């Protein structure tokens, strides 16, 4: 009994209007990568292709708590937040054990 893990990629726009234009792109689902290390503020991460990095299940902040991304290929989550909007997007699904051995 241990927690799943979950692949995020996450980048921040200045306005939905920023947003708009990045889901507008992904939504022919090409590359999101190269949408995160554009126009996101993100790019302290997102040099990494928009890649967050792996996080347990569980440990998730309450911003992507309300993604709602559980299904792996989804993208075009699009976070309202004061400081701006957020783009969520599914890399990956890992029930703990998959890679070698967990």
């Amino acid at each position: 009994t241990q927690p799943q893990r979950t692949r995020y990629s996450i980048i921040q726009t200045k306005t939905e209007d920023e947003a708009k234009a990045v889901l507008d792109e992904l939504n022919k689902g090409g590359d999101f990568a190269a949408l995160a290390k554009e126009k996101s503020a993100d790019i302290i991460s997102a040099r990494n292709g928009g890649d967050m990095g792996w996080l347990e299940d569980a440990t998730i902040p309450d911003e992507l708590k309300n993604a709602g991304l559980k299904e792996k290929g989804q993208l075009s989550g699009v976070i309202k937040s004061s400081v701006g909007f957020l783009i969520v997007r599914l890399d990956d699904i890992q029930a703990a054990h998959h890679h070698h051995h967990h």
